[PDB]
């Protein structure tokens, strides 16, 4: 199984077809696809934006967790998508007769929300031919201040008894997602965070010369060519390739990577899932 | 692979995850589930009722065939749901800025389509705990009359006869009462039946399958001589059943009975 920087990470992302991210040790899918069903056990999903491949599972995966008595998932989504999300679920419950539960959260680019009292999630802007927006969880985390890092547990114990503040709050930009989007994403200067997330999950649609940069920016995409022209700017420790033309076989895929340079190239992971 | 008196079966059922039973030869889908990749090459989608396992595929379907610029398909519905599929389609529209296009045929029961020279679809009422239909598909065929085996068709004598034979009928989700009706009849003949057993063994009681709308593999059994079916496809199990176990149940049943039962398996 495919493993980045720690994270395990399941799904699948074909660039027409369908795509969905699966992080399941943050119990996080970034888009829904067709709703494979290793998504249906993440309680977080985060919807970058409706083209069909990326949201049409969504109906599907809020009726699974409701057949499987799990927790009302909380899904996140560009907020002028509230409208048409809303319409979509009760038209689906006029026929049905399900309660489809879900926690729906409107976010515009720039807003965050809390997963967890340690988790957090921002969104931030994409550039794509419909609106659509990434996001970034955040971990936060207390760490011990650096006066009392070496130290006995007993010694922490006594400290905590007394009433000592022994830490200090760490934000740190774990995970973003780009979902489809141009490479312009790259160079807005309120994208800072998304360039150290420590993983970055972002779209290469094309990998080699068979379809040209301006192609790809023709329908709101992002050729390999670009992520390598800015790499120098992407400080990621990972960089995790996703939504390749269904076009390409796993091999081209491998072989544009490896025609990356080597330093970054030791950075770059691909989900070749069904490839 | 699957094959039931000469078709190919694909697809999967896998009872409250997805179902979608295809027979490509027919160019044909009944039901949709996730939409299934396989499912895309099918120009007829046969929807018996709206829960999502069943339906929720329907706008992928849709926009991949017109993404491979294969003709608009042709969906069968419960005519009941069309207004709120019409607005479905509308919505889906708006949000992923495609045409979707598509051919919406509602059909009440016992309302029949031409699909074919030689093929048409006749809905029929399934006992569900909401609103749904099977569908049956009939071959259609003009045979020499066994007599003839040229001036009788000039002087304009039917030489030929026209065979209706239902070839295929697909239940969807029901209560084994659908046996019991008798405008099913039709059902009861068709060389394939194709019918859910969400539950076949004694670990969960037929009024237990029953309360959910369902059928249970016992009623089937207890009612097989009504069935002049050449093939019952047993689908739509229960997701806590293995393959082994659906093998196990199926080899009890009486020889008569078991040998023209088949199960599509795939997912267990
Ligand atoms: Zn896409
Ligand atoms: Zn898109
Ligand atoms: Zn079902
Ligand atoms: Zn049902």
């Amino acid at each position: 199984p495919l493993t980045v920087e720690g994270y395990p990470v399941e799904g699948i992302s074909i660039g027409g077809q369908e795509t969905c991210v699966i992080f399941p040790t943050l119990s996080a899918a970034f888009d829904i696809g067709r709703c494979p069903q290793r998504a249906v056990s993440q309680e977080f999903l985060f919807i970058s934006h409706a083209h069909l491949d990326h949201i049409g599972g969504l109906p599907m995966y809020v009726a699974t967790r409701g057949l499987y008595r799990q927790r009302p998932p909380t899904i996140f989504i560009p907020a002028c998508l509230r409208d048409p999300v809303e319409r979509l679920f009760e038209l689906h419950r006029s026929m049905d007769q399900s309660e489809l539960s879900h926690n729906l959260v409107p976010l515009e680019i720039g807003q965050e929300h809390e997963l967890r009292r340690d988790l957090k999630v921002k969104a931030f802007k994409t550039y794509h031919a419909i609106p659509s927006q990434g996001y970034v969880i955040y971990t936060v985390k207390q760490k011990l201040k650096p006066e009392y890092l070496g130290l006995p547990g007993s010694e922490i114990k006594q400290l905590k008894l007394s009433g000592v503040e022994i830490t200090n709050t760490l934000t740190v930009p774990e995970i973003a997602f780009t979902g489809d989007t141009m490479a312009d994403f790259i160079l807005d200067p309120d994208n800072a965070d998304v360039l150290k997330a420590k993983i970055l999950v972002v779209e290469s649609t094309f990998v080699d010369d068979s379809v040209t940069i301006e192609h790809a920016r023709e329908y709101g995409h992002t050729h390999l060519f670009e992520i390598l022209n800015q790499c120098d700017k992407l400080e990621n420790k990972a960089i995790l390739l996703i939504h390749f033309s269904a076009r390409y076989t796993a091999e081209e895929i491998d072989i544009a990577i490896n025609k990356l340079p080597p330093s970054f190239r030791s950075r770059v992971h691909a989900l070749k899932e069904g490839f």
